């Protein structure tokens, strides 16, 4: 009776908004850094603004950290808090630096991969 479908939707919903945060920083020539805090005008780094553990289904991570837009960026949701079907699975949002485009890939069982995401 585990909520495997809604778990995937909830995980994606915790990282999808961060794409906007990333694009806004890069549009100013600022970097993004993980975690919460204030914009650092010394290093020109914008925090993502979300705690790593905001969603108790798992953890949010940024690579590279910090990220300046000159290399591929990933936002991951690692589902360590999920039920048995999704525990240990990871949803990855990748921004390719060569084109500025985003894709969503997941290593979940294909039954549970959210809309817009591929293997």
């Amino acid at each position: 009776t585990e909520f495997a479908r809604s778990e995937g939707a909830s995980a994606l919903a915790s990282v999808n908004p961060l794409k906007t945060t990333v694009e806004e920083a890069l549009s100013r020539g600022w970097s993004v850094k993980s975690g919460t805090g204030t914009e650092d005008a010394t290093k020109k780094e914008v925090p993502l603004g979300v705690a790593a553990d905001a969603n108790k289904l798992g953890t949010i991570a940024l690579k590279p950290d910090p990220a300046d837009g000159t290399a591929d960026i990933t936002l991951t949701f690692t589902m360590g808090g999920a039920g048995p079907k999704n525990k240990g699975k990871i949803i990855t949002l990748t921004r390719t630096a060569a084109d500025g485009l985003w894709k969503c890939t997941s290593d979940q069982d294909e039954q549970f991969i959210p809309k817009g995401c591929s293997r």
